[PDB]
């Protein structure tokens, strides 16, 4: 975990160069150093307790422009630091961190639906393709478990998915899983306990409640309680064993709602109000500022 959920980017009327951090604790919003250039659909993590706002898509009144972008937040210094750029541009993208290295997965340059991965190496500031998905993939939900990496959903350029993937780093190989019993993309995916969650998305005519999960054990999906708000192109992420859902779109407003779940009692609830409503946000758990 760390202590706070950081947000950054997202998407109302223009892509957003928005980072603002949430503290479960008690309540509070911080507005931090702006990322250097806005991005929406881009995917958030942390490694070695630095966050990494990693893709997405620049939509400005003056123009529209993929990321390959990588760059790097340092919460002890309030500053955003260029890395190495990615092979390709991703927006739509999904990320997960294996053994301290970030998995690009997926994504989109313009009519471009990726199904190619890459992985970066902190320690040389290097990016290096990996093997390639079995399926192109954009609003690609992405999620490590047992240091295995899962894609999960999206969109493949021509139909939204149910199916998943797992990627094997030993073997250098991906293997399809169970598919969910929903058609997602731009779900908010993310791990807890032994199952990947699934949260939301877009099935081609709705944004969705609902909420599955899969059991890797017994390679099953399972409903949960469903969100309190329909959405899709959320933001997602574990802070002490529950899940958070930010944000996102639901056919008609763009949500500053946060969402709340906990697998205990199997119910969502309300937390809090994202200072502004936002789609397509990158979200990720890191240590309080300075
Ligand atoms: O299925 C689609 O058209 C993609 C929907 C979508 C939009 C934004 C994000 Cl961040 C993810 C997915």
């Amino acid at each position: 975990v760390g202590r706070l959920i950081y947000t950054a980017g997202g998407y109302f009327r223009q892509s957003l160069s928005y980072l603002e951090a949430y503290n479960p604790s008690n309540g509070s919003w911080l507005r931090l150093a702006d990322l250097q250039v806005p991005r929406s659909g881009l995917a958030g993590c942390v490694v070695g307790g630095l966050l990494y706002a990693v893709g997405g898509r620049n939509n400005s009144p003056d123009g529209n422009t993929d990321s390959s972008a990588l760059d790097c937040y340092n919460p002890m210094t309030n500053q955003w630091s260029p890395c190495a750029s990615m092979s390709v541009p991703r927006n739509r993208i999904g990320v997960g961190v294996i053994d301290g290295h970030i998995y690009a997965v997926g994504g989109s340059h313009g009519c471009i639906h990726h199904s190619s991965v890459e992985r970066y190496e902190p320690e040389r500031d290097e990016w290096h393709l990996v093997a390639p998905m079995l399926t192109r993939r954009i609003g690609v939900g992405v999620a490590v478990l047992n240091r295995l990496l899962y894609a999960v959903g999206g969109f493949d350029g021509t139909n939204r998915l149910n199916s998943a993937e797992c990627y094997y780093p030993e073997r250098n190989e991906w293997r399809m899983i169970t598919p969910m019993n929903t058609i997602r993309s731009g779900a908010g995916v993310c791990v807890l306990h032994n199952c990947i969650y699934a949260a939301g998305g877009y099935d081609g005519q709705d944004q969705l409640n609902s909420v599955e999960r899969y059991d890797v054990e017994t390679e099953t999906w399972t409903f949960v309680a469903p969100m309190r708000h329909h959405r899709s192109a959320l933001g997602i992420t574990v802070h002490q064993g529950k899940i958070y859902v930010l944000g996102g779109y639901d056919g008609h407003t763009f949500l500053d709602s946060v969402e709340c779940y906990d697998p205990d009692s199997d119910t969502w609830s309300e937390v809090t109000r994202m200072t502004s409503g936002r789609s397509g946000v990158g979200v990720a758990v890191t240590m309080e500022p300075c």
